[PDB]
């Protein structure tokens, strides 16, 4: 294959590598790395821990994005430092389980993979080894998300433009922690260990948490999403193993492709959207208004009380003729 | 703001106050009241209690009914006889959290909140007074709906109006209703009481009750829908917290708008449609034949064990050419 | 009614009787025999056993084609060998509960039901007896589906036609088998005896199985579902209680009817989809590589510890350009 090569410095999510939207450029192999990070982490402000899988460090992953008709050529690397083998599954590819059939690294190994993005959209990836082995590294982190771009940029299905200025990426993760008898969550000395605990409340399909981006109040306080009145934003969401429904309150999704894929025309004007379990979704908005916004999963008791609300802080001027107090809380006449 | 004021008399549901769909009408300030109602009512047939907490008193709260362009100004009253804070929230709204950042009210008060109506369809609107206490007045029964009408109505996307005969609201509710070591249904003094068995049990996710219109069988006997051959009628269905799968048994979805948006044309001729949690979506159906039908959320198990079927009793002349009994039951030869 | 009759061979899932998509015949009245049979099964691997109750033998009952505009005329049949009373409702029929209230037969008895076809796409059929009894039918698996085509076969809503080189019928059943004390499943003498235990499992909403074709592996090693290289499939998925998020592991949904329906427009490019608990959806794929996929609902918990994995086996060539293993695994440098 002789086309030009670039290379990506992937970033950390919520923020998402520099990339073009409409872009001049033609089809080039696009190279990613990906490695392999099994840790402990600490998931809620209690302290809980967590036997976390991760690919480069982070839940979720990385976003990757790319054009319609490049190559991805991805080395994925499993250091010596990890216990278990692990792989990757994009569903943006085409062939051998998305890639997992190809990839599967034991500890110490790296493989390079190369699929042409042949469908546009948001995309997950996630690890998948075989068996019961699938949903247990999904659940305990290994999952991201992949965008492929039109060459034209996106559209509204009306022959219209939309561009985003800036895109963020919330991964959202179903998170299964068992407690021991008196009610407290347990903790494990390494991922095996929490294992056969960790599978048999699988089973029962009720996460103790639901975070985004890894950590209850993650996407708050000085990690707030930011925005100005007047930025349009692209907010992909994305939900490996279990559905969600993204609503970003005091806003709209102006234009929402909850399946995720640019092939069809956006939504207008949803108040909550919906990501299915194994996919990721997109919405934009425009900001028309400053202030702080949660940004949930509109099951408020998983919001609320299991993880997952990021917060934007918008700066700009307060409009009163879209919203305006009238007259301040008073006694009762 | 310089526009004329009309008052709305609110009446409870699933019945709709008088409103025009197409209107000559110009913007307006509309202007609405809600006062808030704690309250211990019952749920079932066989008598649970249960500590609810509404908007008019009435579980969903009303349904306001506007065009888009008008500005809607509510009076939020929280008299001295609650116990706790409330706000309100329209996902309707743009700004200050859709407007709970700005209706906070302690029991004695009242605030007036106006929002325009920039975007049509049929929106959720609950308390969100902050942190768990958000999910919890939500799934105590603090949440209704709000439609924004196009200024020319409905429409089906190819030039066409849809204009129904009849709306109706169904508010569906999910209720957790905790159990005592034997197994009955707790019952409790206050919604303080109510709130540490009520919270622990709503993070496990699974509703004990879950009911259109406050109770099982409300929306059935005396209290069952009505229709007549030849009528079309309009079904909004919200739910503020969970997802529901609406389907009219013996029936479909003529025109359905399932993330409940009028900027995007319906779908047509559904079976079951799909509201996510913290959403309000509506269906159209021009009946064809006679009879009872029942309205469900169609996991069957909700429907027939939980409390969430509604009736419709519609008459007129039975079509033999849609359906006949060409043999009744008989011995098999 | 003076039409010609044609007589239908159905044959069992998720195989699909042969039948035309694009026809030149007008209205026929089409005949079908179901006679239900309750049975204990084996539903897993482990030799769980299953109280089940079916039409024609299977889970799903077998899936039925007709043409918009035909007549279905059903002979139900509930031989003297079954306990219970039976009755159909099929979600493509207008009137008297889909059906259900013209075809409550005793033990013994059978029963002949006409509809109209007078609504496009894959529809839920289902038992539906009365009251409690309507989900526990159901999820003892009492539940199929028929698909109703255009006379034109089906198009791609831009005017193009897409027809299909085979279809196969996947149907997904959410099972409830409670467990003993020591946690092993339990086995029931009847139906009847299997019911108390069943239902009080039922109603707390979390499956011990969810399978495709009645059973943990039903569609793998020599019943595989097959294809080609270059051959469009038809997927057509129901579910009739419970929602699912189906998906092709390295493939796609070319054109999806998610919500089942063929008076709407496919979606194009999917990686998963969404069936609503109570419909039929459908997906058709044209394959792009050999080898081995998994068809899947993309909660992984449920598709790879609850039952829910189909396996397609693919011949042809493979193509390097859609995905090559550039590196085989290696150690790290
Ligand atoms: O972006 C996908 C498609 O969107 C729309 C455009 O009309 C079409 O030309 C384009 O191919
Ligand atoms: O109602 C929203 C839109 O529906 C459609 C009409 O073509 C358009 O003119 C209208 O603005
Ligand atoms: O198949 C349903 C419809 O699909 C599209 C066609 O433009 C229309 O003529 C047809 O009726
Ligand atoms: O935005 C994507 C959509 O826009 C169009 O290109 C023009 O309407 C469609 O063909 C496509 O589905
Ligand atoms: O019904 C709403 C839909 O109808 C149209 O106005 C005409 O097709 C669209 O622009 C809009 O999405
Ligand atoms: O595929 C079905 C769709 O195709 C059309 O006939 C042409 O766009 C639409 O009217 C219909 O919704
Ligand atoms: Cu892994
Ligand atoms: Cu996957
Ligand atoms: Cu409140
Ligand atoms: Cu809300
Ligand atoms: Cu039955
Ligand atoms: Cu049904």
């Amino acid at each position: 294959l002789k086309l030009p090569r670039q290379k990506v410095e992937l970033v950390a999510p919520p923020f998402v590598h520099a990339h073009e939207q409409a872009t001049k450029q033609g089809p080039k192999i696009v190279e990613f790395k990906l490695t392999i990070e099994e840790k402990k982490v600490v998931i809620d402000e209690k302290g809980t821990t967590f036997q976390a899988m991760t690919f480069n460090g982070s839940m979720p992953g990385p976003l990757m994005v790319v054009h319609e008709g490049d190559y991805v050529e991805t080395t994925l690397v499993n250091p010596a430092t990890n216990t278990m083998p692990h792989n990757i599954d994009f569903h943006s590819a085409t062939g051998a389980l998305g890639g997992g059939a190809l990839t599967l690294i034991n500890p110490g190994e790296q493989v390079v993979l190369r699929w042409k993005a042949t469908k546009t959209g948001v995309f997950v990836y996630h690890c998948a080894p075989g068996g019961p082995m699938i949903p247990w590294h999904v659940v305990s982190g290994m999952n991201g998300a992949v965008m492929v771009l039109p060459r034209d940029g996106l559209n509204d299905g009306k022959g219209h433009a939309l561009k985003y200025d800036k895109v963020y990426y919330v991964g959202e993760q179903d998170m299964y922690v068992p407690r021991d008898e008196k009610g407290n969550f347990k903790s494990y000395d390494s991922p095996g260990e929490a294992f056969t605990d960790t599978e048999e409340m699988m089973k029962k399909l009720i996460p103790s948490h639901v975070v985004f981006n890894g950590k209850v109040g993650a996407l708050t306080g000085k990690n707030a999403l930011t925005a100005n009145v007047g930025e349009n934003v692209l907010i992909v969401h994305s939900q490996a193993n279990r559905d969600s429904r993204p609503h970003l309150i005091g806003g709209h999704g102006d234009y929402v492709w909850e399946t995720g894929k640019f092939g069809n025309a956006p939504e207008v004007g949803l108040e909550t959207w919906f990501i299915r379990g194994g996919s990721a979704g997109a919405a934009m908005y425009k900001f028309m208004q400053p202030g702080i916004y949660a940004y949930v999963t509109h099951n408020l008791i998983e919001a609320a009380d299991l993880g997952a609300t990021a917060h934007f802080k918008v700066e700009g001027k307060w409009n009163d003729d879209l919203m305006t107090q009238v007259k301040a809380p008073a006694e009762i006449p």
